[PDB]
């Protein structure tokens, strides 16, 4: 698809068997999802943002569908105000910016 | 152009007679620029994201040149860790997300 930006670029994702809404966010290096349970071990990460920093849980090699496209990669979990699909997974679904 | 997302999608902008580097950011409703003077009236605003909120000055009807493409809109000025071109101006240069 070709997604214009008059509204927020929200899509459905599927992660841990669950459907969620998320933003497709070219200004995000990484993918950040609201508190949820994921399998396996996690590693610490601090991320930056507008407002300051946030600690998250880093889970690697997580299966995630984004707008019907399959990705497998790193998901940061924490108390984010919005679920964000960052460049680590936007590249896996073949997304580009065009003008 | 077509801009891939392997790296941050940074472009040169011209604002207030100054050249700056800025991130093309589909996850940002608003354009947010590091502290600078702009002409005309402003009003305070609070904007929110990964780490809470940041206070900014809202300037309306500001012309910008984004990678060669002129647009006009609202610009928020404050201590942003990164200069960000948000959807309010991305729409005006015809930017879309494609996959
Ligand atoms: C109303 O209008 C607004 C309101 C909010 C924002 S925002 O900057 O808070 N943001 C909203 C989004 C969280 C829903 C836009 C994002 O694209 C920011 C834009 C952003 C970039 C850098 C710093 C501050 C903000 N990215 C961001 O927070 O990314 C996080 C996740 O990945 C990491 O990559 C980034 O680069 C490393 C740190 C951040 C980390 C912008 C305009
Ligand atoms: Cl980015
Ligand atoms: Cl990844
Ligand atoms: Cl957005
Ligand atoms: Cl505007
Ligand atoms: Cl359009
Ligand atoms: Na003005």
């Amino acid at each position: 698809p070709q997604i214009t930006l008059w509204k927020r670029p929200l899509v459905t994702i599927k992660i841990g068997g669950q459907l969620k809404e998320a933003l497709l966010d070219t200004g995000a290096d990484d993918t950040v999802i609201e508190e949820m349970s994921l399998p396996g071990r996690w590693k610490p990460k601090m991320i930056g943002g507008i407002g300051g920093f946030m600690k998250v849980r880093q889970y690697d090699q997580i299966i995630i569908e984004i707008a019907g496209h399959k990705a497998i990669g790193t998901v940061l979990v924490g108390p984010t105000p919005v679920n964000i699909i960052g460049r680590n997974l936007l590249t896996q679904i073949g997304a580009t910016l065009n003008f």
